[PDB]
Order: structure tokens, then C-alpha cells, then sequence
């Protein structure tokens, strides 16, 4: 009953992860019903990343180019295209594992699980939040690409991020499952760098909320503020801005607690400009930025999958 | 790059995740073929808890008294018997789900994956360790017990945990898959609370050179130190002394990044005595202990 940075549970994704090979390239794919998806970069090699043609080296591939292996079966590829950044597999036959799922596009400082491959093998299970500057501080070795991102609804798993690449900082860049990247990140090696990040205060909120929730509280004062005030403040620590819209966001946690948004923005206001002195919340040393407020909730209601 | 806190995935372990309900008390229980293993206090209420006498209260019990589910399917359990403070019950399927597993007891300051399950049903996963006062800082509503600590090595699960109960302090303790609690715990509604808890020293050297490994270095310094030096200061603080077998163990760790194990020491005798400064560590504003140095290597390559 303390509080923990929970993944989901990743049984439905982990039957879904198969193995692609490319010649000598071997990443992971997504297998849902008689459906592949994985990075299109897996037919690449060295040379290939700088400015790669991505139309023109596919022409040079036949069926046969790819080789797919869920377990230590091979799955015969009939038919091949590209969607955008992703490589589409047609098998013949239909993943007898497909769960209820979707595909969704995320927002910046959201969060949700990240399975980590290799040679189509989940290796384990965390959870992250999509980046205000549109890159999750993942960790992904070599041949992780195609790894995916996911959160779940009772029923159904609702896919959000295909990973394709580590930028120079060490952060990470991807696509959601329709090929499109997140952020301006391009399949190329190009001297793109992550910009500057900020820390998502929508989730810092909901993280004090929580530690009230769990009757963790010595920091709620009696005043409050104005979404001005309070802006002018979090953003010399390099806050997000927070809107309107991230104030309804936190409608039901406030209501649940019945402390307000601008009277819990006063007790962050204070928590920055005097900081913790020497005190923890939640057992942190130092404020959350990766919990959503429906993670709160979630995590708060022994919710069930 | 980078360096998360993960968890095995879990997978195998949702597969023989059941519902275990006997009398009002519902926890939940592990299905491996033919078995069902639950805490054995699921035939305890109000007034049993405190002060129990689980020998009395089972004979006074049939296989007709626990109801157990496969998600709404029920299955007929066909036998029971207690093992310690485990409780087994004999049921007429075998599990389809059942993986390769083994029943391991861990020691203190290793680290496991614990599936958090309520009414049999998954709610998330989380990694964590074994606390050196045999507790675990865990995220446990009501009714989660029955829920199971695992690692997985190759094929092969590796149940080392089922989760019993909360401490006055509000964390966590429990018992190995034979029944035996981890730690001088019962299952009684008692006074009894954890031991002094203490910083794993060995894993925060570890999650020190995955800092190393990942470009964070400013805390290194010119310094080292002598094994003795450095356990003067580090208990001071409350960390548990090194051995040379702790030194011993993350060779491989300070082969990788060339930093000697002392001259680690020596860094964190600094940190230690000087607090971070307002900087962090791999995003860190203190030190992390929940990682092991197979941990790290592994993660880390």
C-alpha cells in the first residue's frame, strides 16, 4: 500500500513480439493477426542510414527478404509494404494470440509500458512518459528496435509507440503504430538532437495528489494562487506551462481530495522556491514527473486487467 | 542507453494467477498443474486474525470449503493440505498455462518482479528488492495477498515470493513458495515490527557504474580507499558493510568501465559525506539501491 511506478502487465504484448531479419539485421515485429509491423529501417545496414532511399531498397526486396520467427517457428511472409516509417508483413497465418487491441497516438507526458525485445525475446517490462520534446528516456540496447509502447483498457491493448532509434543524448525516438514519429525525428542518421525538456507539471500535480491520497501531507499550505502567479514560477524551474485544460484534467483527483488545483499549485509553488529540505514525499526525495493523473487513479482504485 | 527500473515480463506468471475464496475472505493463489497455492490465513475473519490457531481452524474445513476460480470458471478443488504458512489445494484441471518454474528462497538485498493481483486479476507489475530487514517497500491494497515475486531466467520462472501481509509501518512481508516467512514475521494480527532497515551498499556501487556506463561521472573523484575506511564511514549512515565477496562481484563492472571497485568506494564515501549538491544520477536525487550488479550487466550489455 505505498506506491509504486507500475507497468502494466505485459502478457498480452509479449504474445504478439516475433523476430525480423533482414540479411544481416535482425529487430523486433509486431504481430497481430496475419499482420507484421516493425521499423522499415530493418532492411538498412551501415551505409544504408545515411540518406537512405527507404522506396528504393525496398524495390530490391522479394517475400523471401524477410525472414520471421515467432518462437522457434518460422512464419512465412506473402505480401510486403510500407506505411509510412513501418515495414508491413503479411504471414499466413494469424496470430492465435491476437488480443482485443487499437492504435493510438499519444500526447506529450503521457505515459505507458515499454516491453523490451531482442531477437523477437520481451526481456522486460517498464514504464515511462512520452517527453515534452517528444522522446521517452527509455533503455534500449542494440536490436531493441521495434520494441512497443502500450497501455490497456479492461479488455483491450491499446498500442501507442514502436521504438526506431537512440538520439545523442542517449534519449530515444520512435513512431506510433501507424508510422508517423513522434516529435521531427526522421529514420535517418542525420544531426538531429533532441531539444530542451521541461518537467511535465500535470504529472507532478497528480504525483502530490497521490502522496495526499496515501495521507502523505505535510506540504498543503493554506493559501492559494493564480494560474499566473504560478506559471511566472514553474517555468524558471523549467515547468511546463500549466493550461486550463491540464487544470480539468486533475478535475476528479481534487474533487476526491477536495483540495483545489490553484491551492495545490500554492503548495508546489512553495515545494520549488524553498524546496524539501531534507524531507521526502512518498518516500521521493524529489518531485515525479511520470505519473498521469488517470495513473493515480488507476493505481489508486486496485484497478484489474 | 538509458536505465529503467524494469520488471521480467509477466506473462507467465498472469497464466496461473486464480481466485481463492473461503467462507468471506477472498485472496489470490497460485496455479501450477494440478495445485493451488494460497496463503493459508484465507481461512481466517475478524476474530481469528488476531491470535490464530490455523491447525484447529483447518481440520474444520472440506475441500467444499474454498471456492476457486479461473477467472468465473470454477475449479473443483479435490484436496488441501498446509504447508507451513502456505495453504495447497488439489483441483481436478491441470494449467495449460503452467510454465517451466522453480521455488527459490532469495536472500536480502537480491531483486524480483512482483505481479500485483487482485480477485486473481493482474493490475500492474513492478520490480523491487528484498530488504536487508526482510521487508519489501512494496504497493499492496486490500486483498492483494497471494500475489507472487518471481524472477525468470531463460524459459524458467523462478516463484521466490507470495505476498502475506503489511507491517504498522505500511510495508510488506511474506514467505517463499514452501511457506516459510522471509524474516522473524507471523501471520497473526501481532505487535511486531520490522527490524532497522539499512541501505543495500552493494547494489547502489552497482546502479554507481550504471551511472558510469551511461555518462554520469561527475560524483568520481582522485581519491581511493581501503575496504575498512570505507565501511567506517558507510555505516555511520546506515549502510550495511562490504565484504571482499561484495568487492569480488562487481569485478566485472569495474572491468567494464575502468574505474577499480575502491576508487567506487571512495566516490561513494564522498556522496555519502556531502550530500548530492542538488545534482542527480541517472535523474536521481538520491541513491538507488533496488538494482543488483547482475542486475546492471544485464541491463547495461
Amino acid at each position: 500500500s505505498g506506491f509504486r511506478k507500475m507497468a502494466f502487465p505485459s502478457g498480452k504484448v509479449e504474445g504478439c513480439m516475433v523476430q525480423v531479419t533482414c540479411g544481416t539485421t535482425t529487430l523486433n515485429g509486431l504481430w497481430l493477426d496475419d499482420t507484421v509491423y516493425c521499423p522499415r529501417h530493418v532492411i538498412c545496414t551501415a551505409e544504408d542510414m545515411l540518406n537512405p532511399n527507404y522506396e528504393d531498397l525496398l524495390i530490391r526486396k522479394s517475400n523471401h527478404s524477410f525472414l520471421v520467427q515467432a518462437g522457434n517457428v518460422q512464419l512465412r511472409v506473402i505480401g510486403h509494404s510500407m506505411q509510412n516509417c513501418l515495414l508491413r508483413l503479411k504471414v499466413d497465418t494469424s496470430n492465435p494470440k491476437t488480443p482485443k487491441y487499437k492504435f493510438v497516438r499519444i500526447q506529450p507526458g503521457q505515459t505507458f509500458s515499454v516491453l523490451a525485445c531482442y531477437n523477437g525475446s520481451p526481456s522486460g517490462v517498464y514504464q515511462c512518459a512520452m517527453r515534452p520534446n517528444h522522446t521517452i528516456k527509455g533503455s534500449f540496447l542494440n536490436g531493441s528496435c521495434g520494441s512497443v509502447g502500450f497501455n490497456i483498457d479492461y479488455d483491450c491493448v491499446s498500442f501507442c509507440y514502436m521504438h526506431h532509434m537512440e538520439l545523442p543524448t542517449g534519449v530515444h525516438a520512435g513512431t506510433d503504430l501507424e508510422g508517423k514519429f513522434y516529435g521531427p525525428f526522421v529514420d535517418r542518421q542525420t544531426a538531429q538532437a533532441a531539444g530542451t525538456d521541461t518537467t511535465i507539471t500535470l504529472n507532478v500535480l497528480a504525483w502530490l495528489y497521490a502522496a495526499v491520497i496515501n495521507g502523505d501531507r505535510w506540504f498543503l499550505n493554506r493559501f492559494t494562487t493564480t494560474l499566473n502567479d504560478f506559471n511566472l514560477v514553474a517555468m524558471k524551474y523549467n515547468y511546463e506551462p500549466l493550461t486550463q485544460d491540464h487544470v480539468d484534467i486533475l478535475g476528479p483527483l481534487s474533487a476526491q481530495t477536495g483540495i483545489a488545483v490553484l491551492d495545490m499549485c500554492a503548495a508546489l509553488k512553495e515545494l520549488l522556491q524553498n524546496g524539501m529540505n531534507g524531507r521526502t514525499i512518498l518516500g521521493a526525495a524529489a518531485l515525479e514527473d511520470e505519473f498521469t493523473p488517470f495513473d493515480v487513479v488507476r493505481q489508486c482504485s486496485g484497478v484489474t486487467f
